[PDB]
């Protein structure tokens, strides 16, 4: 899925965490899994890439809204 801007994917699903690496508008990403944190632009939904960071699913464009795939562990 191609993420949405210039995104941060964090140590933690949280805008607070520390920035690991950021991956230029349109760059594809998978999900590994989804949870929630801080809410983004009215979503609280962050997905694990294929780089083991979290990026707010707002920005991720894969049409859907809610977790739809793998749930993160605790
Ligand atoms: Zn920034």
């Amino acid at each position: 899925y191609p993420v949405k801007t210039d995104l941060h994917c964090r140590s933690s699903p949280s805008t607070s965490a520390s920035i690991v690496r950021t991956y230029s508008s349109g760059t594809e990403v998978q999900i590994q899994c989804q949870t929630t944190g801080t809410s983004v632009q009215g979503s609280n939904v962050w997905d694990k890439t294929q780089h083991g960071c979290y990026v707010a699913d707002y920005y991720v464009k894969t049409g859907h809204s809610g977790i739809f795939t793998t749930k993160c562990g605790s």
